[PDB]
């Protein structure tokens, strides 16, 4: 198991513009296109992203390219983040994976906001951090997913992903 497979599981794959859990226009593997309520605006963004006149549909390959780019941006975001970098450096490999997931899902800023959880993560207090991170909108909106990420964070293994 690795970050790519893990996220592929959490996000799915769709070749057509669709709406995410929050109603945002998205495509491929969890690639947010826009928070605007306009399908057109989303088609616009999509074309710009792909470099061609898509008409709201992409290929598997195109989806994978977006995904590679997104995973890459997530890691770099982490490493460039003053709050995040130090947590990340202190973690083992499975756990780092869990941090990248959260960041891919909610944005660097978003995650950088979990001040208290981050401290616990850094202090290696697994159970506390798991509990704390659950008291969040993130968990309440997408509980099953959140649960897989939290278990990964807590245990340091891939069990949740069986
Ligand atoms: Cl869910």
């Amino acid at each position: 198991m690795n970050i790519f497979e893990m996220l592929r599981i959490d996000e799915g794959l769709r070749l057509k513009i669709y709406k995410d859990t929050e109603g945002y226009y998205t495509i491929g593997i969890g690639h947010l296109l826009t928070k605007s309520p306009s399908l057109n605006a989303a088609k616009s963004e999509l074309d710009k992203a792909i470099g061609r006149n898509t008409n709201g549909v992409i290929t598997k390959d195109e989806a994978e390219k977006l995904f590679n780019q997104d995973v890459d941006a997530a890691v770099r975001g982490i490493l460039r983040n003053a709050k995040l970098k130090p947590v990340y450096d202190s973690l083992d490999a499975v756990r780092r994976a869990a941090l990248i997931n959260m960041v891919f899902q909610m944005g660097e800023t978003g995650v950088a906001g979990f001040t208290n959880s981050l401290r616990m993560m850094q202090q290696k207090r697994w159970d506390e951090a798991a509990v704390n991170v659950a008291k969040s909108r993130w968990y309440n909106q997408t509980p099953n997913r959140a649960k897989r990420v939290i278990t990964t964070l807590r245990t340091g293994t891939w069990d949740a992903y069986k």
